[PDB]
């Protein structure tokens, strides 16, 4: 592409599979290279992030793989003193910064993405809102999530992981969830402090107090609301703080819930080869969704529960 001779020299050293991986990267990089009028090996770290973002990739995994290949090319270029500077600025990049490169095609998250994010989050309030929304504990006005108590979590733990949720408008509803979900919620329901900027605060105050109660989602004491149930704005703010840590713009209660549905669809698509209305029926049943007419909802789901989307996000898991 840009710097044809050098590129092809490096491609000669590769193993064809690697060459098939690199040809598209160099192709899509040509234009950023010609704009900056330099090769990738002289790019700065932020310029490398801008490049990878310009690839518009939908998973943190594909982003990690892309960065790795670029780092290999850069090591190569350093060894031959082609690079102006002699350090691999692609190696100085941190785990959160990669989420900047996730492009804007992305709307939904994969289960592996969820676990990685959770791992990077110091507060159990954050982990909990993410996980519980993923597994379907959202209600109308998030009533099922905001009324959730430690006792409900414990009972579920002693009940084959079946939560009895309370939506204020529609009433009671049962939901089987994972043990990870329940342990995370158990910790969240006992958390007394919340670390600002995901534990990377610069100023004098690093944490703030939460209210004293038995609810999983807890208001902050300063907010002047009661020591009882939290409002929907607490969930909005928790997700905002997460999005700011990872510098991403697609997270919404809706998209998280639907990511859960999509992951279930991926599993069933592996098991049974194709997604159809039986798969969608099964999803309605597993997440025990409130529907007036089953069939109306089955076809209403086709917009996001389909093969195009499952493949789009779960390709590598599919081995495609």
């Amino acid at each position: 592409g840009f710097n044809s001779e050098i590129k092809e020299k490096y491609l000669d050293t590769l193993s064809e599979g690697m060459v098939m991986q690199m040809r598209p990267i160099f192709a899509k990089a040509e234009i950023t290279e010609t704009l900056y009028n330099k090769d990738i090996y002289d790019f700065t770290s932020m310029q490398i992030l801008e490049l990878i973002r310009s690839f518009d990739q939908t998973t943190i995994g594909s982003v990690r793989r892309t960065l790795a290949l670029l780092s290999l090319y850069i090591d190569w270029a350093i060894s031959y003193k082609l690079s102006k500077g002699l350090t691999n600025l692609a190696r100085t990049i941190s785990e959160e910064e990669l989420y900047e490169c996730l492009g804007d095609k992305k709307l939904y998250i994969t289960y592996s993405e969820l676990e990685e994010m959770e791992n990077q989050l110091v507060n159990y309030q954050s982990k909990a809102v993410l996980r519980l929304l993923f597994e379907g504990v959202s209600g109308l006005a998030h009533s099922e999530l905001l009324s959730l108590t430690k006792k409900q979590v414990e009972d579920a733990m002693l009940n084959g992981n079946v939560l009895t949720l309370y939506d204020s408008k529609h009433g009671e509803r049962k939901l089987k969830v994972s043990s990870e979900c329940l342990v995370i919620a158990l910790n969240a329901a006992q958390e007394t402090k919340y670390k600002l900027k995901n534990g990377k605060a610069k100023g004098q105050t690093k944490e703030v107090f939460l209210v004293e109660n038995d609810y999983v989602v807890k208001t902050k004491r300063t907010s002047n609301k009661g020591d009882g149930q939290a409002s929907k704005f607490v969930i909005t703010n928790l997700i905002t703080d997460i999005s700011e840590f990872f510098k991403i713009n697609f997270l919404t209660p809706n998209t998280i819930v639907r990511s859960g549905h999509l992951y279930r669809a991926y599993q069933l698509y592996k098991e049974k080869g194709v997604i159809d209305n039986s798969v969608r029926y099964q999803i309605i049943d597993d997440f025990n969704l409130r529907v007036k007419s089953k069939y109306r909802a089955v076809y209403s789901m086709q917009d996001y529960i389909n093969e195009e989307e499952v493949n789009k996000y779960y390709a590598e898991e599919l081995g495609l």
